[PDB]
DNA sequence: ATATCT
DNA sequence: AGAT
DNA sequence: ATCTGAAGTAT
């Protein structure tokens, strides 16, 4: 059983993010718990909670289905210690908002160097930072997600999902999302099925497919190890459609989050019933 | 710096 | 990308 | 149709 979905828009409300999944008749969804750019946000509600539990019951989405995303401001290896602590705040109290609105899973970027620190250094900032979170909160896992590989985001090597988990202490809580377009620009090819098992047998090695929480399905706009993080719609960009007919047909994909966060919205629904069509 | 993306 |  | 304000890619 696969759960497909997309990343919706939680405007309005975080129920909202529930209905708007359900339209599209999405078996997954993935949102943003507050602005994605903006440092702070008002407490959850009592209010805002029930409702977005309600909507969650109410169109079948259980918290194995539901993939939350963290701030575009966190960095958690940032090199300068004030600014790595406002990051770890942030990212804890992303977490509660997580356990408040009963969800289990939280996807987030690695982090950056910002050309200041080894690449070392970082990966061990960011896995005591995902300890520090995990300290504070209960029954979230923290999901890393691959980068393409831009200026110093770390996370575009398979080896650095790797050491990070390597450094976080309770492994119970701790896992990784694969988004197809950044592993593209990172250079791990996915253009033909042979490429895919090739690709997904060295994350096999390297991280393990016993961490795996969750997917992001992404063509790619950006081009082969670009390290350009440009995605595009399922088919129209330069992976193509090979790699997720693939992605669908493999049983390890099973009972996670696997979201679309393709570039064009309004062919959302069409995107999921054709993904839901090639298992 | 401006525009746009993630 | 979400609030106003 | 403007803020918010990390990090980054083009222009
Ligand atoms: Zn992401
Ligand atoms: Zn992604
Ligand atoms: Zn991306």
């Amino acid at each position: 059983m696969k759960y497909i979905g997309a990343h919706v828009s939680a405007a309005g409300g975080l129920a909202n993010a529930a209905i708007r999944a359900a339209e599209i008749d999405a078996t997954a969804f993935a949102l943003f718990t507050k602005n994605q750019r903006q440092w702070r946000a008002a407490p959850l509600t009592t209010q805002t909670i029930d409702e977005f539990k309600a909507a969650c019951e109410k169109y079948h989405y259980t918290s194995a289905q539901i993939l939350p995303h963290d701030s575009a401001l966190i960095n958690l290896g940032h090199p300068v210690t004030e600014a790595l602590e406002k990051s770890r705040d942030a990212f804890i109290d992303e977490m509660q908002r997580c356990e408040q609105l009963g969800l289990s899973l939280l996807n987030f970027h690695p982090g950056s160097h910002l050309m200041q620190i080894s690449e070392e250094d970082c990966l061990a900032r960011i896995a005591e930072s995902i300890n520090i979170a995990l300290d504070k909160t209960q029954g979230v896992t923290a999901v890393i997600e691959n980068t393409a590989g831009q200026g110093s985001n770390l996370g575009f090597k398979f080896e650095h999902l790797a050491a990070i988990i390597d450094g976080v202490e309770d492994k119970s809580r701790v896992g990784v999302c694969i988004d197809t377009c950044h592993a593209f620009a990172a250079g791990y090819d996915l253009r033909t099925p042979a490429e895919c098992e090739k690709t997904f047998a060295d994350f096999a090695r390297t991280v393990g497919f016993k961490y795996l929480r969750g997917m992001h399905l992404n063509d790619a706009k950006s081009t082969f190890g670009s390290r350009v993080d440009r995605h595009h719609s399922l088919g129209e960009g330069n992976i193509g459609h090979d790699a997720f007919r693939w992605i669908m047909q493999d049983d390890r994909f099973d009972g996670i989050p696997l979201i679309l966060e393709t570039i064009n919205p309004d062919i959302w629904a069409e995107e999921i019933a054709w993904l839901k069509a090639q298992q």
